[PDB]
């Protein structure tokens, strides 16, 4: 067999009770031979279950830590109010257990949750924690697409991680991670080291999530056939997408399908991407995530002309406006790059180049260092506004979360949109540019459980590049 089988997360629907029980528990994996893995899951040693939600349906999910240390749940691309989010204003203390009562009313999509903690969200992450998040609505539910989870409609959770000469995962939370990120030389798919799955004969749904702390990725096939971009990160798009290459930034979810009518085996590959740090091997030449082989058997699943309505972008004539200027220390950016290249050689820089020395406090949005006691300001609920988020002044990548929302990007890095990234977003790309989206919040979010916006590269916002602020 060599390729093990890829790990399909057990679906998870409210109980009688309308309630969902999660267990963030510890565990072990085995990634490397002699050794064992000591890592951290939801409902099992390493990342979760799929949550199965109904649009319209109350759900109130039980989180219980059983880990030694305090941690966090966010929701991660779901519209609800702040006080249900949980982020560092919501510490779920260890044997202790939190409650989110959440009233699904948004799009059927593919959404997420992982860990949010203060300082520490990289950290967690790393460690094993994540799960899914799975939407449905009854627009969706009418469409020929694959349904039957593990079968046809898969997810593929993309991760990188490093393990040191003990087999324990080494996170660090340094001068380099600090300024290019947490990457690795592992590549797991599920957990996994380079997965196979069989899938009937037909059309295959898989749901991508990158769920690399800071490294980006391009997926693509190996033997050149196209991937149908059917859904972004909050709803799926009026049409398909037909694209040979496919950028994934960390927090992102495509929802695509692939034409398996042929019985051909292939590759779901990873292409090199031109970002710091992350031009090592295995990543250095087009990596393999993902085996697909054809089953003799069949489905009736199609890839649909028109999938959903997606409304127009509105014209928000006289919006409120927000500069959210992200900013790097220069000392301290230098340093992390001088590090990286003397101890992984300069392949790492990938062809490239107010103050403190203060490494955990040295990565900022519009001057501030994350306080989390001082929101920037308060959005007036159901009201439209046109946010600004500008990486100059700055190489690096910063792929832009907002909490409490899904948006439509107005300006992706200066050009518009690609044509699958203009449907539902939570996440936006800010390299060296700047970026627009149209925002408009719902849901309420008070001081107390304020709502957060941070860069999704984990390094970058446990080191101070996050901002919180209140709807009301
Ligand atoms: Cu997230
Ligand atoms: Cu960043």
């Amino acid at each position: 067999a060599e390729h093990p089988t890829l790990p399909i997360p057990a679906l998870l629907t409210p109980d009688a009770a309308g309630k969902i029980a999660l267990n963030v528990q510890t565990g072990s994996m085995k990634w490397k031979a002699g050794m064992q893995t000591p890592t951290w899951g939801i409902n099992g040693p390493l990342l979760g279950p799929a949550m199965r939600l109904q649009r319209g349906k109350d759900v109130a999910i039980n989180v219980t830590n059983a880990l030694p240390e305090a941690t966090t749940m966010h929701w991660h691309g779901m519209e609800i109010p702040g006080t249900s989010d949980g982020g560092p204003q919501a510490v779920i203390e260890p044997g202790k257990m939190w409650t989110a009562e959440i009233k699904v009313d948004q799009p059927a999509t593919t959404a997420w949750f992982h860990p949010h903690t203060h300082g520490l969200t990289g950290r967690q992450v790393a460690m094993g924690l994540g799960g899914l998040i799975i939407i449905d609505d009854e627009e969706s539910t009418k469409l020929p697409l694959p349904k039957e989870w593990g079968v046809d409609d898969v997810p593929v959770i993309l991760q990188d991680k490093r393990l040191d000469a003990k087999g324990h995962i080494d996170y660090q939370l340094d001068i380099i991670t600090a300024a290019v990120g947490w990457f690795g030389d592992m590549m797991l798919t599920n957990g996994t080291v380079y997965p196979q799955h069989l899938a009937p004969r037909g059309w295959l749904r898989l749901r991508f999530l990158n769920g690399c702390n800071a490294r980006s990725l391009n997926l693509a096939t190996s033997d050149g056939r196209p991937l149908y971009v059917v859904g972004s990160d909050g709803g799926l798009l009026g049409e398909p997408v037909k694209l040979t290459e496919l950028p994934i930034l960390m927090g992102e979810r495509f929802e695509v399908l692939v034409d398996t009518r042929d019985g051909k085996a292939f590759d779901i590959i990873t292409l090199p991407v031109k970002q710091m740090g992350m031009t090592l091997p295995p990543f250095d030449r087009a990596l393999p995530v993902l085996h697909i082989q054809p089953t003799l058997k069949s489905n009736e699943a199609k890839l649909p002309d028109a999938l959903v309505n997606m409304p127009a972008v509105p014209a928000a004539d006289n919006v409120k406006t927000r500069w959210l200027q992200l900013m790097m220390d220069p000392q301290l950016d230098m340093m992390g790059m001088q590090m990286m290249m003397q101890r992984y050689g300069m392949a790492s820089m990938a062809g490239m180049d107010s103050a403190g020395y203060d490494f955990m406090h040295g990565n900022k949005i519009n001057g501030i260092a994350f306080d989390m006691a001082k929101p920037m300001f308060d959005v007036k609920r159901g009201t439209y506004e046109k946010w600004t988020i500008s990486g100059e002044g700055d190489m690096m990548l910063h792929p832009f979360h907002i909490h409490g929302t899904q948006f439509r990007i107005l300006s992706e890095n200066g050009k518009p949109p690609a044509a699958h990234r203009s449907g539902w977003k939570d996440t936006v790309r800010v390299e060296g540019w700047r970026s627009e989206v149209l925002v408009k919040f719902d849901h309420e979010a008070p001081k107390e459980r304020a709502y957060m916006a941070h860069c999704h590269l984990l390094e970058h916002e446990d080191t101070g590049m996050m901002m919180s602020f209140t709807v009301s």
